[PDB]
Parts: structure tokens; C-alpha cells; sequence
């Protein structure tokens, strides 16, 4: 942009953490959460881990899904998602908090894509491939 910081790839979770909402109503089958995993180099299998109390499903994708709303209720779930790659003999932690997230700003500055999909609706692209239209 102009202020010029760092240059190098970082494989793995950016040291924070990420949020999903959930009903607090004991509703099973609860959405899924994706974590943003940075990825270079090439190929890169790694292992993945849960701890939350509910049901929880980490996919190698960087996927973890919120099953069940136990507890969630007088309070806030939280759980990590460990990851390591045994290629790059690597590890990583991103912590996900099930919480509710009744924010009111709706004028989101550089990050749309919250793990919310409740405000600014994401259903609106009619373009799907390529076609040659431009002229004739």
C-alpha cells in the first residue's frame, strides 16, 4: 500500500482468533467455521484437532465444524483447532469462540468476511464463467 512492512510467507493461523455464532438454544447440527489458514509453498498436508465441548468436526481444508449448542447459554464456548504439517515439520493454533455476535455496525472497512454471513448478504453475482460478449 505505502507504508512498507514485511515481505515473507507465513504457512499457518495469523495468531488470532476467529468467531462463530451459534443459537444458544441447544440447536444440534449447528453451522461450520472456517479458519483462514495461510498457504504457500506446495502441498502441504497437515493434521487438524478439536477441543470444543459440543461436536466438532476440523477439516484438513481448515474447516471446523460447530455441531451441537452445549453449553452456550449463560455463557461463551471456546476451543482451539491445532494444526501441524508434517512436511514442514510446522505446527499452529487458532482459537474459535462460539459467542453471539449482535453487532449493529453495518460499514465494514477491510474485512466483509467475519464467519458471521449475517449482515451484508453475500447472494449477488449473475457472471458465473467466461463469455465472449464484448463485441458483435
Amino acid at each position: 500500500e505505502a507504508s512498507g512492512e514485511i515481505a515473507l510467507c507465513k504457512t499457518g493461523f495469523p495468531e488470532d482468533v476467529y468467531s462463530a455464532v451459534l443459537p444458544k438454544d441447544v440447536h444440534e447440527g449447528q453451522p461450520l467455521l472456517n479458519v483462514k489458514f495461510s498457504n504457500c509453498n506446495r502441498k502441504r498436508k497437515v493434521q487438524y484437532e478439536s477441543s470444543e465441548p459440543a461436536d466438532f468436526k476440523v477439516d484438513e481444508d481448515g474447516t471446523v465444524y460447530a455441531v451441537r449448542s452445549f453449553p452456550l447459554t449463560a455463557e461463551q464456548a471456546k476451543f482451539l483447532i491445532y494444526a501441524q504439517d508434517k512436511e514442514t515439520q510446522e505446527k499452529w493454533q487458532v482459537a474459535v469462540n462460539l459467542s453471539r455476535e449482535p453487532t449493529l455496525t453495518e460499514e465494514p472497512m477491510k474485512e466483509p468476511h467475519e464467519i458471521e454471513e449475517i449482515v451484508f448478504p453475500r447472494q449477488l453475482a449473475k457472471h458465473s464463467g467466461a463469455l465472449q460478449r464484448q463485441k458483435r
